[PDB]
């Protein structure tokens, strides 16, 4: 059992470089349009207090230096959507995939293609943090790089990066620019929301460590479900719906145990510690795979 | 910081499956050769105690189904490399990369590309353990996966998947063919010599810590690389070689800390252990991060 990211190849093809002057990030070339942040129109005194209608009114279509690999590509257009910039091209991209732009629901996975200068670095999984953060790994130079999930040839676009906070999490946006969580687009410094644990997240990996073999944090007790939610709310996990116990099923049907009944184990886990023991190597309880990624994982 | 595999677009556009008789798994297509596991050639039960120069001399090039998605590469060529066969197809792959055959080393990482039917699934970063296993993630079908890395767009294809350990760990082969350990692909039970701790990775691992700030565990002594050793050893550490020394080279040069001091700091964190503190946020010595990834992730 890995944290496993999908393959990223047909998002590599759609990586490339966008320069304002001295501003430089990445752009997603999908068809004749280059999605990236608006603020690489911004100068450094610029994204200390931007006003973007202003800036990209003074902008025109030759100031934006677009280049995929050594080619450049000739803007002849451009339009604003919330924080993201789109820019006509000359060119469209022929190796475009089938696509879908999507906000993903906190709690949910998505694979990140960490770039600089439009080149692809590393590929790597994230969860949507419930207070709308991403614990990512993101250096100078990777804003517009994108986050997405791949269903049979198509992938599912999910994130664009913006801004690290001063916990070093990070934040961003969906692809029509709109921020995931309370942040903005802006030099400044800001904090997030308390986290909470994804707690249908950590049954799932209960049940991966239990179908790869370790079954020390079980036991014979149960519970029901409220009088799990009452101890997971005091431990600062997010409530377990019916929807969730439903999506755990088959992981459930695999290993033969209810879903309350490991509720009842990480109960006792939330209670107790993990004295010292770990589980599938972890000395944290882990709560960045979903039920599908695990699903799809050990099956 | 965080595992990160390489972007796998390079390794995808050169993956196909092949097929004999029932039996399928993955291929590497490069040029105009495909590489894969010769274990293909078996029948369910020849892969009791096959033998595979007996079980190939039946073979001819119009048994091999390659294929690319649905489309068929037809063999006109092929021959047996220790444990890889190689078959020579009509067509070169047009997207093959600058591309070379390498055989790692214990502790070094690689990114592995999982499929299934000459289909990309997934990626994740994986090391080499010092007894040659890799705590992989691979189901039916997987074999002939293979694990790389990329430098300045050439890909290092280092490893190719044959096999699941009892223990649930993998082993597999270079792309000549040679398994990492004492490893042969029959359909038997094997098992990998005792596991060791990753020294030469753990250090890194150290001095990303420091140059993020976090060096409490920083001591005043220094030690000889023998003494070192010698006391690794009575920990399940691998003990260093002269190789190891130079790749902590770019990190010691970095932070100013001489390797052997942080031997030494690392031999009083195994001799008292953590005292309830972390480092990087762990309670656990991170071994699976080598120098070149402390680099590429900073
Ligand atoms: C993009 O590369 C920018 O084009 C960059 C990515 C981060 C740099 C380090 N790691 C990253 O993920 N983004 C930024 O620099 C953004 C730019 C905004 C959206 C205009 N800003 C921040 O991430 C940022 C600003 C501040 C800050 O101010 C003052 C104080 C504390 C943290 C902080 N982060
Ligand atoms: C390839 O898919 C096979 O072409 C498969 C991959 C493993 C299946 C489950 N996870 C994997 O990584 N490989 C095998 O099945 C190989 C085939 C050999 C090389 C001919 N065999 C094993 O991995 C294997 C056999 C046995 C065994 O016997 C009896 C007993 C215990 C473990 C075991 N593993």
């Amino acid at each position: 059992f890995r944290k496993m990211a999908f393959p990223s190849g047909k998002v590599e093809s759609c990586m490339v470089q966008v320069t304002c002057g001295t501003t430089t990030l990445n752009g997603l070339w999908l068809d004749d349009v280059v999605y990236c942040p608006r603020h690489v129109i911004c100068t450094s005194e610029d994204m200390l207090n931007p006003n973007y209608e202003d800036l990209l009114i003074r902008k025109s279509n030759h100031n934006f230096l677009v280049q995929a690999g050594n080619v450049q590509l000739r803007v002849i257009g451009h339009s604003m959507q919330n924080c993201v910039l789109k820019l006509k091209v000359d060119t469209a991209n022929p190796k475009t995939p089938k696509y879908k732009f999507v906000r993903i629901q906190p709690g949910q996975t998505f694979s990140v293609l960490a770039c600089y200068n439009g080149s692809p670095s590393g590929v790597y999984q994230c969860a949507m943090r419930p207070n709308f953060t991403i614990k990512g790994s993101f250096l100078n130079g990777s804003c517009g790089s994108v986050g997405f999930n791949i269903d049979y040839d198509c992938v599912s676009f999910c994130y664009m990066h913006h801004m690290e906070l001063p916990t070093g999490v990070h934040a961003g946006t969906d692809l029509e620019g709109n921020f995931y969580g309370p942040f903005v687009d802006r030099q400044t410094a800001q904090a997030a929301g308390t986290d909470t644990t994804i707690t249908v997240n950590v049954l799932a990996w209960l049940y991966a460590a239990v179908i790869n073999g370790d079954r020390w944090f079980l036991n014979r007790f149960t519970t029901t479900l409220n009088d799990f939610n009452l101890v997971a709310m005091k431990y600062n996990y997010e409530p377990l719906t019916q929807d969730h116990v439903d999506i755990l099923g088959p992981l459930s049907a695999q290993t033969g145990i209810a879903v309350l009944d490991m509720c009842a184990s990480l109960k006792e886990l939330l209670q107790n510690g993990m004295n010292g023991r770990t589980i599938l190597g972890s000395a944290l309880l882990e709560d960045e795979f979903t039920p599908f990624d695990v699903v799809r994982q050990c099956s």
